[PDB]
């Protein structure tokens, strides 16, 4: 009716240009959908119980991340079980399928085992097993041999989140002759930055296979080759398992294309990739490496200090509001939360601040523009799910539909209809535990993990899940009686035979 | 490539221009429907055949001219020459036929001298003119003009008297016997609700309503036709400035519209034609209503095998701006080559449709439609989205009153619109919508409806096959609803042929 | 609410469509310029005055009739028709030489009848005995160039034959199409294959002779076809502009080279409209003008714009859509044929095409069309260019009644009318055959000074500047309190403009 | 040609520009977002403010919340100091414009506990007053405008109170949101008072040492902007009044605000504890959206790159909302403790510019300029209509800069609200306008020192040619470059009408 019109900043949605959509943007403007970019949440002694568990699910986690650069195997296996107990210790249309991301270690380069190293300083780099434990103002050792056949005369190098910087002069037989550029307090076991797969990464991704996680993290992937050895690593077992590349690097960013075509999917890992380009030139690599995924209709997850602060204070800065905001109208697909979950005093209320930015960032989306910007850069295709999925889209947009439900064994029928961004909720019925976890990755989908057996009549089959979409949507609050929906299915049983939409209303 | 592909990626309007290729052959079935005017050279049954074949759609009966015996006439040669096709069911064209009502008509060799006098006579030559319009000699005044046959003589009263109006004649010129008068400085006449009545007993599909200057006008022609004439669609005809400026009501009440610009023209100044012709079309695409343009299309071809070059550019013109239907009048009531005319409108409109530039045309006409809850609107807008997406061959839709197929074509796919209907009155109606190819069904309902559905379904295809539209390896788009009876239409799936 | 600007700030074409009005009364003056073929029913000076004062721009000869003696009169009465009317008034009329050209021509009523059989002969000795079974034609290599099964096109394409067997005597044909069949009617082969003629050669120079502004050369097929015509007009033809006509096929196909060499096009749409299908002439039309429009060159659409004109007093609804659809196209200017040549009311034609193209001009959605000619112009460091749009867009900005311009050659008046500003662009110039040639850019209104150079050249560019106002005032396209924008440049001599300035009118 | 994100500027759609964004394309423009820095212990001392300058601070923010008139006055000469100390090469001088921060409503506690949450504590206005139990603060009537519940909060709004009672005694509260709490902290109530005698006091004191601008706290309808006009007085009357919106009033009267305001603070350290912090980005992109729309100044501001008060490096949430900021379409950017306090305030400034101009430099012209050339409305004014023709000629030929001369700061304010790529150097022999300008984005200002000449013409060329000198000698321009020059008729404000495209030599 009447006040329908004026929440999730539908006044701005129907504006005629980008700029006046800003112009109408209103915070007395309340969002109305269930909030789509999925949150990544990193284990760590903050959150590794049951009950926290529990209350970050509750608070709107959906990813959890396992972070390889710390910890045993049998720590890491302690994470996954904590996480499989907290889900399965919740009614099936409640239920709620937490993804387990494995991001490995890759190839860090860390210093040896507080002191001032001050800006005019002559510091020596050496990789001397004998001075690996002899750090000092004027030593630093690193665990990295060929540190001294790789950088030249020139040439710079980053210690510790890149807050000390080193130029190398001369290379005498001891190590690198550097001068302090930027000085700072070193501590132990820093790690290093110099603007393929390892033997720890490998044992690892086996290990991620045995315990069954969903998503690897894939560190520093720099071409395409890299992505290969990744999945060679997983093996014929792990062939389900999805692959984000970590792009991390100046060639990383520029073999983007090359690396986006072989994953399936991307995280801006912003950490390392503002110590390895200018910090001031990330939000460049960022946007572009978003837009690139949107278009492409794969994945991508905004990473590292967006909520930095909040690891010691209940609040976060100006500025971190800003970074989720825009970070999902950018495009993202999911954002991230590290130390602000692993290790930070505030974990739960970390988790709640993501939710209730990103959710006001999603209805400040301009679909108008996107979506004809989408549609107008996508090329034609001849496959019935990606027709079936843009005119689904079209038909939610025309009607302000609740929901878009979809029956989907793999995922891709629901990946399809997010990659258009409807405003409307995809709600994805499926059978594979394991698909309704991945989906998370793609913003705006809703997965509902379905337990019983086939009907007898297939067909039956098919108007039962939609069903079960239809209640759980309303128990969730997605859907009321009165509501339009959208209803996306196939013709037959098995993978890839999506083509029918059909335009419902909830009783 | 072909129908004007590489103009239809263009980025702007003026690169498409630019790109418009005279090599780029269509492809697509033509879909702006062709209203032929019945009359002496286009009237007998071996006639009709041919313009069948040619392409007419909409046979329009001039009830201008003829008694009710001679339309009589008219209808039925044309239900046999239509009905001459049935026995080829995957083959048959339904042709609708359009009562186009006389009117407030005002009528009348000898030479008018510019300069000289003409008494204006309705008392029971060069220097008098008698007309059967009684009040014409009390509603101009001095000095008010009268205009006279197609608006090329044209006089100015000097003085008012009881032999009636002395006038100067101001613009002079050759007068024959009872030529149409214009005092653009009357109801619904009695002729015509006679006439409708007449157009209802014989089954006329379309009623094209004269001289519609506001909402009341629509209403009294709705009242005339009566509770049994209640399916008939009424096209109001816009003929004066006030039909122009009172357009939005008019539009509001009438099922479309024709821009009837031969009254259009002397009504109002002959180039301000074009606008009001472009803004009614305009806004009869806003509003998903089917819009005629009419009048003087191809005239030459009234004595002349060809066209000149400012008839086809006229033509292809309409389909530019957004017309559902072209018409000829002259060039097939009365001329020397009725059946070369209408295959001149065909191949013309097939080379503009071509050229639409459906990049904007859908994204503006998307942006301007209001949201809606009407699930076959929803479905409507889903289904064409999804045609452009796989450039389907076609979109089939199963109607039972035309309506599911009239809000595909209001998108303007450049997919066919193949409407499967048993309507045989829906087949021939749908033909005002540009793009709709109407297929009669003709079979008894299987007993299971599912299956039933699937039959017409898979009928629409082996029309579609058999009439070039689909090949084995196309994609189409088919739009059907949950249950059975119209206004249910809420499904669109995306099938192979095969 | 005039001028229909409320239909110019609609977001959206189409909404732009539904807020056209034909209560909006056109305010600006007509920007097109109307191009009059000169014949029988035009050639007294006192119907070319008639047909100046119905707005008559350039006067064509068309040298497919008429000895050189009969042109040079037509060229005669132009010139004492325009010198016979106070100099802030004069009007320029251009003088359009349009060539013969490929011309093919039977030999001097009789009917063909569809089925008859009809020999086409080359022989000397058949000129003069055409009959309803024999045709003569002016081209004595057609009998090696149409095949059996060829198709030979006869007056205006109404009548077609179809070569059966070739001997002797000539083509034996049988009548595809009949008709009936006049003396010395055109002839197309649009099946056949074959540059200047003689003729053509010295019907040029004629036109140097005689001072002519413009040519406009047929059968352009390729860029060398412009060249044979420059170099035909020699060393004191340099100044005459040539406007190539796109007549064929290959025209069409090779339309790029031809207007990278040419000053601009003409649509020569009734030999194109035999020589590609008649349905597909739109096609090249809307294609030609909208290139003429982004490469800035001038474009004119020609033939039967108001045919039954030759001998009725009003236009067919078909004809005054076409003239007002060729304006929206992007047309720099209309032109005028048998209409003006040899019909009943030739006057009246140049007053219609006018009434219609100042409607169909205040109709254009500049909103679009600048935007789209700005977003597809390429970057240039030439100041003329950069001084050009900026005062278009200052122009719009606050709706200046015009934009004044200094010009030499009529270069910067071209380039501003090539964003096509809604405001006037009024050309003063001491060139009066620039002044002439300039009428083929759509809403240029040149104006000639003729004083001599003051002794200081600031004074000298404030004064033509005030004759520009002065006129633009008593002409009506200016009024006390109109905002206008000034263009001039730094230093005398063509190429040097780089200044806009923003004026009040007092 | 490729540097300055050129092959994305020629993207057909924003998603295409984008995807073009090119981390290896440098950018060749002069930074254009001013940069404004607080003044502090960490950033008040000559030496120190010399090299803030040199690092691209353009305006120094006074403070008034803390410190004293001789405080101030200090700071007020040691810029000036500072500043003057570059005058001796009028070809580079940078002006720097100085802005007077007003105090405000603000209330603040007593004279380091901390607050347990689910704990009762009283909120007290007693004279004779804290710790764990009880909070004093400086506002009476406190007591009387929050009923029970109604929140309270503390420091930054870290801390929060729920009233339950009220008493005479106070307000007895439960700590909602508990915390570490020290002396005098800024006390927040959402939804609960005019301009203050302080603050009048702190006007005149700015009028009386030419302050150029002031950025007035907690504006919430018009008549608080004509409360700081009516208190600045005759002699204030050329001082930009620029409007910090802190609060949900202030949101919703923004359009009265804005029609009365020389420009905008989107002050988002009070609107975020005012608002929810999850609804200050829309606040700010629509505050930022209408000023571009009005062609005025918006300024945004408040914890950019807060982590560097300690860090010598800022966080990836912190360049990226600087970033945006100026995508968004932000005048000016601020730093605060940044500068005022902490130990890299040098280093602040540098991230501040160098993200600036890498965001500058994505900016999508192509749409940005249409959105802006649509949306503005006809005009008869000539400075406008010139300024617009200027914009679109500087595009059409990449221009280096538009060199125009100012008297007020009008015809360059003009200019810069269209967006040009190119710079827009604005000569101007109008020291506070020279300064003033600083709050247009890509206002590039020359004070201008001699004499005029003789005939003004040729004072015009000269002037002209002082932009050119300095646009070489600063970087701006080579031989060769195109250039577009606005001038006006005759002397005096409000006569521009005049554009050339000029070759430099
Ligand atoms: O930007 P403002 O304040 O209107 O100043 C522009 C003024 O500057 C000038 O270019 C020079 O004026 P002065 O010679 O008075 O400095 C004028 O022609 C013009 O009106
Ligand atoms: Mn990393
Ligand atoms: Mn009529
Ligand atoms: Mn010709
Ligand atoms: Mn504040
Ligand atoms: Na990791
Ligand atoms: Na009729
Ligand atoms: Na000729
Ligand atoms: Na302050």
């Amino acid at each position: 009716g009447t006040a329908f019109f004026q929440q999730q900043q539908l006044p701005a949605a129907m504006a005629d240009t980008f700029l006046e959509h800003l112009c109408l943007l209103d915070i007395d403007s309340e969002p109305v959908a269930a909030r789509s970019t999925s949150i990544i949440a990193t284990i760590g002694p903050a959150s590794r119980s049951v009950e926290r568990l529990k209350e970050m699910i509750k608070a709107g986690m959906n990813i959890a991340r396992l972070n390889f650069s710390h910890g045993s195997h049998e720590y890491h296996a302690e994470s996954i079980a904590n996480v499989r107990e907290a889900v399965e210790s919740f009614s099936p249309l409640s239920y709620r399928p937490v993804a387990i991301a494995l991001d490995t270690k890759g190839p860090e380069i860390r210093t040896g085992i507080e002191v001032e190293l001050v800006k005019g300083s002559q510091v020596l780099v050496t990789v001397d097993p004998a001075f690996r434990t002899r750090g000092n103002a004027n030593t630093v050792w690193v665990d990295y041999p060929n540190i001294v056949r790789v950088v030249p005369v020139g040439g710079r190098i980053y210690i510790d989140d890149g807050l000390i910087s080193l130029v190398v002069q001369k290379i005498g037989p001891e190590g690198l002759v550097t001068q302090v550029e930027n000085g700072g307090v070193l501590g132990s076991r820093k790690g290093v930055n110099l603007p393929g797969l390892s033997e720890q990464d490998v044992r690892d991704l086996r290990f991620g296979v045995e315990h069954g996680v969903d998503i690897v993290f894939a560190s520093f992937v720099r071409k395409a080759s890299d992505v290969a050895a990744v999945r060679a690593a997983l093996g014929p077992e792990g062939h389900g398992i999805k692959i984000i590349s970590k792009i991390e690097n100046h060639e990383g960013v520029k073999r983007f294309d090359e690396i986006l075509e072989v994953s399936d999917g991307i995280m801006v890992a912003r950490g390392d990739l503002g110590i390895e380009i200018p910090a001031e030139k990330v939000f460049l690599a960022q946007k572009m490496m978003i837009g690139r995924c949107n278009l492409a209709g794969k994945p991508v997850v905004c990473a590292t200090q967006m909520l930095e602060s909040m690891i010691t204070k209940p609040r976060p800065t100006r500025a971190e509001t800003s970074d989720v905001a825009n970070a999902v109208l950018d495009g993202a697909d999911c954002i991230m939360l590290s130390g602000e979950t692993a290790k930070g005093n505030f974990p739960v209320e970390a988790v709640k601040m993501q939710h209730a930015i990103a959710r006001e960032a999603e209805a400040a989306v301009y679909h108008r523009q996107l979506f004809e910007e989408l549609r107008r850069a996508a090329p034609l295709s001849r496959d019935p799910t990606e027709v079936t999925a843009i005119g689904a889209v079209e038909a939610a947009f025309k009607c302000c539909a609740a929901a878009i439900i979809v029956l989907t064994t793999t995922g891709r029928s629901a990946q399809l209809l997010s990659r258009y961004r409807p405003r409307a909720a995809v709600i994805a019925v499926t059978r594979s535990a394991q698909a309704a976890r991945q989906v998370h990755l793609c913003r705006g989908v809703f997965p509902l993990l379905y337990r019983e057996p086939p009907e007898a009549i297939w067909a039956d089959d098919v108007d039962r899940r939609v069903q079960f979409g239809i209640e759980s949507g309303k128990l969730r609050g997605f859907l009321r009686v009165g509501d339009l929906v959208i209803v996306v299915t196939g013709w037959r049983p098995g993978s890839g035979y999506t083509n029918i939409m059909r335009v419902l209303s909830i009783s």
